[PDB]
């Protein structure tokens, strides 16, 4: 029962960024003879850590790994974007009680100001120099559709909305 982890945790990234898919727990552990399936098609890498450089739209997809005598892992979907702002989430579905992290991410990692996170059309938090909103113990009320606004350079921009569910 293998589980694909990501680092950064962000599973929605901008074009050109880099992310690493570890076929297990911590990056302190290593292993050989691992299988990667991007969109179902077997990959050419075997290292348990499958890196991804200058993300191309084609990198968007369903990924999973498997071992010599083990059933393949639950798939993980990575989506690549091109836009001024991207709302990132630790996890899109969360079990009542777990942590939840949202991050208003600016293109090319630039800086964003006058940031405001929105939940269900309502203003929620506001900061000059942006900050990633975080939650330790998650309520079920926190489920909702988020999106953030911010000013980049000197213009205002709105992000794609993102639904989030907290089950119990
Ligand atoms: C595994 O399956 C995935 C399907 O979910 C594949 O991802 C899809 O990949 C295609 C091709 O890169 C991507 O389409 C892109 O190509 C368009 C023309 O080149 C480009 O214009 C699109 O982006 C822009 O245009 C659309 C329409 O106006 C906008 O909606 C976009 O926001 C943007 O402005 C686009 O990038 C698909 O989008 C992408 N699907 C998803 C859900 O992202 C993987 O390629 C496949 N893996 C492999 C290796 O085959
Ligand atoms: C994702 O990882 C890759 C690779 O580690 C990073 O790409 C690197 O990008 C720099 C540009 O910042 C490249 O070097 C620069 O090239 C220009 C022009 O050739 C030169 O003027 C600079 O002085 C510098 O040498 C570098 O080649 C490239 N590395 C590789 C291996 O391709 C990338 O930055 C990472 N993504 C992010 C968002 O950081
Ligand atoms: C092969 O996978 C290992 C992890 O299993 C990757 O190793 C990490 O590499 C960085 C430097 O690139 C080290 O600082 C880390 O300590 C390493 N971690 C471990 C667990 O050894 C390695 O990058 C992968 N190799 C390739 C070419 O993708
Ligand atoms: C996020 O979920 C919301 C509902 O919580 C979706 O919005 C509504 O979806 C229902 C589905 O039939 C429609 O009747 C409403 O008109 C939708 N409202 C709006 C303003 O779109 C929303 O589509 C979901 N978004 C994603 C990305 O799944
Ligand atoms: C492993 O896969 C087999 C079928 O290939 C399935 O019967 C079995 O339940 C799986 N292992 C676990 C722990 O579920
Ligand atoms: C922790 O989570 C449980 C349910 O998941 C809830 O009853 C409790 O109030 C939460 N703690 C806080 C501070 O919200
Ligand atoms: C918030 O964003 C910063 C980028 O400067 C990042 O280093 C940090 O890990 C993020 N914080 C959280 C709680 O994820």
């Amino acid at each position: 029962k293998p589980k694909v982890s990501l680092n950064p945790p962000w599973n929605r990234i901008f074009k050109g960024e880099n992310v690493t898919l570890t076929c297990n727990g911590n990056n302190f552990f290593e292993v050989s003879s691992t299988k990667w399936f991007h969109n179902g098609s077997l990959s050419e890498e075997t290292n348990s850590s499958l890196n991804i450089v200058n993300a191309k739209f084609e990198d968007s997809g369903e990924y999973k790994c498997q071992h010599q005598q083990v059933n393949e892992s639950e798939p993980v979907y990575l989506e690549v974007f091109s836009d001024w702002l991207l709302l990132q989430a630790s996890a899109e579905v969360v079990m009542e009680g777990q942590p939840l992290f949202l991050r208003c991410h600016g293109w090319r990692n630039w800086d964003v100001y006058k940031v405001i996170y929105y939940k269900d059309g309502e203003a929620l938090k506001y900061w000059y120099e942006n900050h990633n909103i975080s939650i330790t113990n998650a309520t079920v009320e926190d489920s909702g559709t988020y999106y953030c606004t911010g000013k980049v350079w000197q213009l205002d921009y709105e992000s794609e909305p993102l639904n989030i569910t907290v089950i119990k």
